[PDB]
């Protein structure tokens, strides 16, 4: 029965965005094949299952740069990497293959779902 | 157009006050009268003008310890930290007072806005 902000969730995650976007406190390049993604750890782990086992081992926690799988899309990443920092995912018929298969890798099992019933829904 | 997910903003939230937590990822020590507390500077300048103002001063962007002003309550500090990482208020009569104060000292508009509110009330 404490009194609740109905906005201020969403407004630190607009506000984490803009220190993103103004490259403020991000801790972490995110290499993507060639493509490369400046972003904040603690955003990274409590949007994605792999970032957090990556983040969670105190031998690995120092890490500046991460190098994903050769063989994830690096738009489909970028897509995502956008959701984590505005809740908004933008799925389109031409890559909603790439971006399903980057969460799953990123292990966000939401996402996983929702791109299957966008597929379902377009079949 | 692109798809929204209503519970995700909350849920990141969730997750950042769970690290806190344990405190993983914590870097930055917040220090008032002599009680310390841990938190993610990033958190801490989005919900604060006053943090924002530090952690934007590139003398002060990467320290580690900030000490406040010793007038600020810990207690209300306390309070005002717990909002940060979970969009809820431990207001009550018996600290509405401090935690207003607090909220102007952090220079949280909205807070000492709905402050203000309960106190017109009564
Ligand atoms: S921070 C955080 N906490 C969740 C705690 C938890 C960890 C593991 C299993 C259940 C809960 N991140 C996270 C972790 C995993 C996926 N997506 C985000
Ligand atoms: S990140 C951020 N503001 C985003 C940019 C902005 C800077 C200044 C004023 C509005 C927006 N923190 C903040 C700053 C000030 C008060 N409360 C939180």
């Amino acid at each position: 029965s404490q009194i609740q902000f109905t906005r201020h969730a969403s407004d630190v995650l607009l506000n984490l965005n803009r220190l993103r976007s103004r490259d403020i406190l991000t801790d972490v390049v995110i290499v993507v094949s060639r493509e490369q993604f400046r972003a904040h750890k603690t955003v990274l782990m409590a949007c994605s299952g792999l970032f957090y086992s990556i983040f969670t081992d105190q031998l690995k926690r120092n890490l500046s740069v991460i190098n994903l799988d050769p063989e994830i899309n690096p738009e489909g990443f970028n897509i995502l990497l956008d959701f984590m920092y505005t809740s908004r995912l933008n799925l389109r018929v031409g890559n909603i293959m790439a971006v399903m298969a980057t969460a799953m890798y990123l292990q966000m099992e939401h996402v996983v779902d929702t791109c299957r019933k966008f597929i379902k829904a377009s079949e």
